Order: C-alpha cells, then structure tokens, then sequence
C-alpha cells in the first residue's frame, strides 16, 4: 500500500501517502505539484544522517535512503541551490516566497553574516511583507515589540533603546508604501543575495600541506577560504573553468579547464560530508550552465 | 581665427579654441576626445535661451546658435539621454563618473525626489567614492561637516543635527569597506536609477479639456502626470507603441500604433520648449529602438 510522509516547508507542514516503492522523483514531483511550484531545479527534500544534511535522490526508492522508517517519514522541503539573481530567475510567487522565508531564517539565525544597517533595511521589507503599508494611525509606537526582526549579533553591536531600534526599522518601512507583499519579499532577496555568505555551503578541508581551510560551494563555483574569513575567499574556481571534480577516499581533485593551472587537491574526513559535497558540486555546476544558456 | 569656448562638465571646467566656423559636431567631438569618452550618444552641449534649456545642434555653426557671444562662449557638457540599465550600458569609467556626478547633483538639488533613508544610503556611497574606505583613526567625528551630502528637504524634515546625520551616513559608509571608488559610484547610480523621477524630463502642458498636466519624456516612453504627482504618471506610452510624435503651432499629437487607442493631443505654448520636447522625443525613441536592434 502506501506509507505516510510528512513534508515540512518554510510555510507549513503537510502529509502525503507515499507508494511504498516510489522513488525520490515521484515524491518530489508530487510535493512540487501540490505547491504549484514549477521552478523545481532549486529544491529538494532534506533529511539528516548523524549530524550531516542529506538530500533525497531522484532515482532511488524513498525507503532505501538512510532515514527513519517510522511513520510519518519526514522530509524538509528546502532550496538546495540558489539563483545568482533572484529578480531575474525566480518567476513564480510561490518560489520567491519560499526562498524569502528560508533566507530570512538564515539571516535571523546568523547563518549568513549580515551587518547592522543591512539588517535594518531587510527588516523593513519583512515588515512590509507581513503588515502591508505603514499607517501611523494603526502602527503606533511599539507595534513591532513582539516581532523577531533582527539578528541578535546586531543588537550587540548597537547600543540603542527599544524605541530607537523600532524607529530605525519604521523609517525604512515608511518608504516602502505602495509595495505589494510579494514585491517586498523580492526586494528582501535582492538585498540578501549580495551578502558575502549568501548561498554558500562551507566545509572544513585540508590542503596537501595539511593546512586547515574551508571549501565554499556556491552557484558561482568552488572557493577556498581561510577559516577565519568566511567573507572573501582567497581562490575561486568558476564552474565553467572546471573540467572535472572527482573524489576517492578522503581526497578531492579539482581539474581546471586551463591546463596551465595545476589540479587542486584537498582532503575531507567524513564520508557523509563528501557525498553531500558531490551532490552540491554537480547540481551547482549544472545550474550555472543552465542559467548562462545552452 | 578662434574664439574661446568654456566647457563646464560635472567634474571641472576647461577651455578650448573653437574655430570661427566650426559646427556643433566639431566642438562636441573635441570635447569627447579630450575626456576620452566614446559612449558619446548620451551627451550633448547645453546652453540656455531665456529660461529654457537648449542643446547644440551637430550640423550648425556654433556661432549661428542663439548663444551669448560674450567670450567665453559657455556650454555645459551633460547627459541629455539616460540609459535604461546603467550597470549594463555605462561601460567606461569616465561615462559612469559623469553620470554619477550629474545625477547626484539632481538629487542634492531636489530635481529628483528622494526619501530620507534612501538619501542617507546614497550619501554613504558618495562618501566611499570620495574618501575611500572608512578609517576611524583619520575620519573623526565631524569629518563630513563641510560636505553637502543630503537634500535640504531631507535635513528639514527632522530635528537632527549635522553630527546626527553624519552618524547615520557613517554607519552605512562603514559597511562599504573594500569597495573601489568607481564601484561606489556605480552602486550610487543603481539606487538612483530606481527613483521614480530619475531620468524624466518634465513639461507643463494642457490637455484638450484645458486641464493642467505634466508631460514626462524618458528612456522608456512618454508619460502624462497630474501636476501634484510627479512620481507616478497616470498614462504611459512606451516608445515601441508610438507611431510618431509631431506638433503644429502649440499642439502636439501622440499617435499610438494600436489604432484601437485614439491619438493623444495636448498643447504647449512656448516654442523654445516645444523644440526641446521634440528633440528629446526623437532621441529617446531612437535609442530605445537601437537598444532593441531595430
């Protein structure tokens, strides 16, 4: 027969009857159809193995994955890949909305570094999206007292009173009058996507000299960071300038298209992490080309 | 022989020896070459007839123009047309720079409406472009005291001292650390180009019911505004939807390509103004078509 699956989006949770033998693709397609989401290339169904993220594979039976067999089998529907320009690439409202909620949560939880003035500008669009137009007759002093709008780190950097933080957000909010909810969420993405950590998946690696570094995998390419600086990578390899990315035991090899550049090798200890790195490299390389033409 | 011509750019003033019989084209080309400017189609050499703007005509002798002959004969080198997409179309540093200075002055002079928070963010990029990275050891409280950074309109909307505005501007300025000066000017333009009044030439007109209205001519088309609202036009005629634009006496006729829409007629009495409207319509329409390979 079927087994119950619970799907958690950034919006809500829902359940479906999964045919005991369906593959990831079947379940994934059903979720996307239900949401009315056709820009499917950015999304996946996430589960966790130990303390590492993993994504359902399209060509593999759902119950063959390393997931609890206990009903309901639960997956989180999330963006696995990010566009380079949200305004250009995200055509549907549902798609824009789900990116907005996912990225906002990353900002509020300090997964993406966001400086204070940017955080206030972002909060003002989140307020527009939720409340609609500012109206001083309805939105009186203190109207935002129970809303989570800013990263905690930002409060630590400024020594302002509750009233002054509210005023700073309101000031920007007042200038968005006339903007529809969906527009506000897109404006939010437009600002967020310029943040240096936006859309980057970081992994601890070691180069051949044994130096601890971070690998960043993103929509633009593969990047090497010093561990103390997640903002600006020291080396970048654009997706269209990489010939091959292979893995064997704890070692990855980045093969440049330009033969004048030597192959770049690094090590990564966890098998489950390496599997994820490969998933993200293949997918990002793919979308990079798709978004460019072809 | 020659006569001295004074050319005023947004950067500085310079003088040239203009041959007694040179045409507009000769003097314009000399100015562009001197600036190292090849993206010349956006620019012209401006003078004033009574209270109205006028542009040097390329095929007419400089001295046959209705310009004061008191040496130095003076022209202002200015953008007459604006790109639809500044980041894409303004490729040379000089072109970007001249656009940046001219639009900034429009903002500071209140020719383009700009709300307060936007004004501060804009100012912060103007500061990055002028001073380079924020350095608190050099840029002490008060370092911006003699700079004109915000529209007077904005300053007068609040009870804030110059030091308080400096604080707001500095907070943003601090977040631009690492941005090159030319890049900061482009960031300024990207924000400015989205302001509702950006790039619009306005003219007082009367429709056939005798109603006072404003004609807006810009890179995208022709627009009809209520005089009390220069931000949002009530009617827009995109350039690719207009057959032709002409006038006879004080009457202009806009002829839609969609025969289902009646021609739009309006009056404008000042001949000097009507000549300017025509030039701006022809040039904008022509550039719009050319951007679209037609």
């Amino acid at each position: 027969k079927t087994f119950t699956v619970r799907i958690v989006t950034m919006d809500a949770e829902m359940e479906f009857n999964c045919e005991m033998k369906w593959k990831g693709k079947d379940l994934f397609d059903l979720v996307c159809r239900t949401l009315g989401l056709r820009e499917t290339w950015f999304f996946g169904l996430q589960y966790t193995i130990k303390d590492t993220v993993a994504w359902l594979k399209m060509d593999k039976k759902v119950l063959d994955h390393d997931v609890s067999k206990e009903e309901p089998v639960t997956f989180h529907f999330l963006a696995k890949f990010y566009p380079e320009n949200a305004e250009e690439e995200l055509v549907q409202e549902i798609t824009q909305h789900l990116f907005f909620l996912q990225v906002k949560k990353q900002i509020l939880d300090e997964k993406i570094y966001c400086p204070p003035e940017a955080s206030v500008l972002l909060a003002s669009y989140a307020v527009q999206a939720k409340y609609g137009d500012y109206d001083p007759s309805v939105h009186k002093r203190g109207f935002l007292a129970q809303e989570e709008l800013l990263p905690k780190r930002v409060i630590n950097l400024y020594q302002m009173t509750p009233e002054m933080w509210e005023e700073r957000i309101t000031a920007w909010y007042a200038e968005h009058r006339g903007r529809a909810r969906d527009e506000a969420e897109m404006e939010y993405l437009k600002i967020a996507q310029d943040l240096e950590m936006y859309g980057v998946n970081y992994f601890a690696i070691r180069n051949k000299k044994g130096t601890e570094l971070l690998l960043g995998v993103d929509a633009l390419g593969l990047h090497i960071y010093d561990p103390e600086n997640r903002l600006t990578p020291k080396i970048s390899f654009p997706w269209n300038e990489i010939r091959n990315i292979s893995y064997s035991d704890k070692e990855f090899t980045i093969k440049p298209l330009d033969k004048k550049i030597d192959v770049f090798k690094f090590n990564s200890s966890k098998l489950r992490v390496n599997k994820l790195i490969l998933q993200l490299c293949i997918g990002n390389h793919d979308l990079f080309m798709r978004r460019r033409k072809a």
